[PDB]
């Protein structure tokens, strides 16, 4: 009757909540995040960072990501930290990834204050958030990436915790676009009308091999990189299934560890956010948290 779309995780799934905390020591809402500790109270919680999907367009949707995936993470026993990032329309790449990295230095540096054990900081996201999650899980320890004559600052200088590591320990990628060389028909780059074109500054990806390489985490997968779980629906009409197939193939051929879960009849979210696959995520994140 009076209806309210779910805003953040349900109230009974957490004991403690800090909302609209800035992680960049500035005044931008694109640089805020929210933190939730489980109901089952403990001395410390290992942490999972989450990122909304939005074709990189949104800068204010951390409550959607919380509402979608936060409850199973809280019930599994992890602190859940949901972040904002800047819109592709207000800062082109690498801005989004510098935001994620800054958010990570924030969580790790201040873990104690939030009763976070920084022993483990996993990361997850859906769609473009899954992209950003994955881009972090293949760039632990990297401050710039260069392709041809193009150089991008991945770590950035955002905020006041630059000495703290900006690394993540495990990744769950929910149907993210991770191979932009093959987004069109799964064989080619898209044209300049698409969200990756805006991400690289309204250039035609078909003309920009270097930009396309440096927004595509599939290009940096290494044997030693943190393990990853990839979940994609085989009827996804927005980001094609082939993306996740490719990412898994690359993890497999580089000597790294990827699990790929394909969701039959799964849309771009629909059918994928079932108990079954939330469990795949929480089981994964638990095994990683303990190993």
């Amino acid at each position: 009757q009076d209806f309210q779309m779910p805003k953040g995780p349900a109230e009974d799934t957490y004991s403690t909540s800090w909302t609209n905390v800035n992680y960049a020591s500035d005044s931008l809402e694109s640089h805020n995040l929210d933190i939730y500790l489980p109901k089952e109270q403990k001395t410390a919680y290992k942490a999972i960072i989450i990122i909304y999907g939005s074709a990189w367009f949104a800068n204010n949707a951390k409550a959607m990501a919380s509402a979608s995936i936060g409850a199973p993470l809280l019930k599994a026993g992890f602190a859940v930290i949901s972040i904002n990032h800047r819109s592709s329309m207000e800062a082109i790449w690498p801005a989004q990834i510098q935001d994620v990295k800054a958010a990570i230095r924030y969580v790790r540096s201040n873990a104690a204050k939030y009763n976070i054990d920084p022993s483990f900081i996993g990361i997850t996201g859906f769609s473009s958030g899954g992209h950003l999650s994955a881009f972090a899980g293949v760039t632990n320890g990297v401050k710039t990436l260069t392709s041809g004559d193009l150089t991008v600052d991945i770590e950035g200088s955002l905020g006041n915790y630059l000495s703290t590591g900006s690394h993540v320990d495990a990744v769950v990628d929910w149907f993210g676009p991770v191979d932009m060389a093959h987004m069109s028909n799964c064989v080619a780059p898209n044209d300049a009308s698409t969200p990756e074109a805006v991400l690289i500054g309204k250039k035609d990806p078909r003309e920009e091999p270097d930009w396309v390489k440096l927004i595509s985490p599939i290009n940096f997968v290494d044997k030693d990189d943190p393990d990853i779980l990839i979940i994609h629906g085989d009827a996804d009409n927005v980001v094609p299934h082939c993306q996740s197939v490719n990412l898994k193939n690359v993890y497999d051929n580089a000597g790294a560890k990827a699990t790929f879960i394909s969701v039959p009849g799964g849309g771009h979210g629909p059918g994928c956010f079932d108990t079954q696959y939330f469990k795949d995520m929480t089981d994964f994140f638990t095994e990683q948290s303990t190993k």
